């Protein structure tokens, strides 16, 4: 079974079983079964976020548990979805819907499950903000564990299920708070453009679709993971000495006074955009997103990867993590040991 279809990347590589989970007892079902088999099961909204590397020794249950249910409590409208609906579809029928507040995630991949997962982040706002608590099943006890909020363990591109929870649970319902006040986040980008007196939560959803539609590659032409490296995030003093001798790197204050460094200029500045090494390229304007340019295998990406970390890292000592999730013949693999 090809996983090509089930990887946004395009890299064509096989899994010994493929499964469409349309509900929570046949995830189980599906999950009890090949594991009583012997095999590895990996859990799979769109396939945004990972990249195959070798071919799989399991079955993917492809999870499309659907379902938007609206409930309005006096200070927030709080939404419950299923861990199969799509999450840009979900952020056009809450702005249709009288609903503001998730715009600035807009056209973001993959699945309302997924999104818990890795904390989606574009434009200053991160899923974190609007996310009330998530459900999901203890996949070797049949168990329902609804985790809160704070129990998810949040952070930049982190949550439990990144460590702790990965291969024990199995995300089937996300709960979003979506209050009624609405807070526009014009903090990134053009959306830096837009004064907060005139603004629409409807020209704020056009100003990110603009954005993205026009600096990001399509995975129709252009095989990718989005942002294949996470932006770095300095400490204050760290980042001090690195703004004394290249004093515009575009940095962001982030909450707790640490700096977010943006790894679309450190790599730029390395002269690496449109560089290829095999099949796969380093994407000319947004140098952060590796793509899939001319049938590239996984040891293309892998190997420019870790010559992308390794030019970067030489001219400015900031090393380089992959966002993008590694997949192995028997599970999930280390991206950074992989890439160093
Ligand atoms: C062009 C492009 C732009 C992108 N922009 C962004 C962005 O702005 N911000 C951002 O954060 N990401 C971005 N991405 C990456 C991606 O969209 C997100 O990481 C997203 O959360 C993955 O969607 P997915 O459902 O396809 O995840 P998948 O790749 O299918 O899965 C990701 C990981 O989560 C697990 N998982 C997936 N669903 C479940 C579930 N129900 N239960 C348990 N585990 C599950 C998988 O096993 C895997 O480890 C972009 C990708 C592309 C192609």
């Amino acid at each position: 079974h090809s996983l090509k279809p089930w990887n946004t990347f395009g890299i064509d590589h096989n899994a010994q079983h493929i499964v469409c989970a349309e509900d929570e007892q046949q995830l189980l079902n599906a999950w009890q079964y090949a594991t009583a088999e012997g095999q590895p099961v990996l859990i799979l909204g769109e396939g945004s976020n990972v990249l195959f590397l070798e071919d799989y020794r399991g079955t993917v249950i492809i999870n499309r548990i659907k379902g938007i249910e609206i409930h309005d409590e006096p200070d927030a409208w709080y939404l419950h979805v299923g861990a199969g609906e799509n999450w840009h579809r979900l952020v056009k029928y809450t702005l249709q819907e009288g609903m503001p507040g998730l715009e600035n995630l807009a056209l973001i991949p993959g699945c309302v499950g997924s999104s818990p997962i890795q904390n989606i982040g574009a434009y200053g706002v991160e899923l974190q903000r609007v996310c009330a608590y998530v459900d999901s099943v203890e996949l070797a006890t049949g168990k329902q564990v609804r985790l809160t909020a704070k129990e998810c363990r949040f952070g930049y591109r982190d949550s439990i299920f990144k460590h702790e929870y990965q291969d024990r649970f199995a995300i089937v319902a996300v709960g979003l708070r979506l209050p009624k006040e609405w807070q526009p986040v014009l903090t990134y980008g053009d959306l830096t453009r837009l004064d907060p007196t005139t603004v629409t939560p409807q020209q704020v959803f056009n100003a990110v679709c603009h954005m993205r539609t026009t600096k990001l590659p399509d995975p129709k032409v252009n095989g990718n993971a989005g942002s294949f490296f996470k932006n770095p995030v300095v400490s204050a003093e760290t980042a001090k000495a690195l703004l004394s001798q290249f004093p515009t790197a575009p940095n962001y204050p982030q909450a707790d006074g640490s700096v977010k460094l943006a790894a679309g200029w450190l790599i730029d500045q390395c002269q690496l955009k449109g560089m290829q090494i095999g099949g796969a390229a380093v994407h000319r304007q947004q140098a952060l997103v590796l793509i899939n340019e001319d049938n590239a295998k996984s040891e293309d990406v892998v190997q420019l990867a870790h010559h992308v970390r390794q030019k970067v890292g030489e001219k400015f000592n900031v090393w380089l993590e992959p966002e993008v999730r590694f997949i192995g013949a028997s599970g999930e693999v280390s991206a950074v040991e992989t890439i160093s």
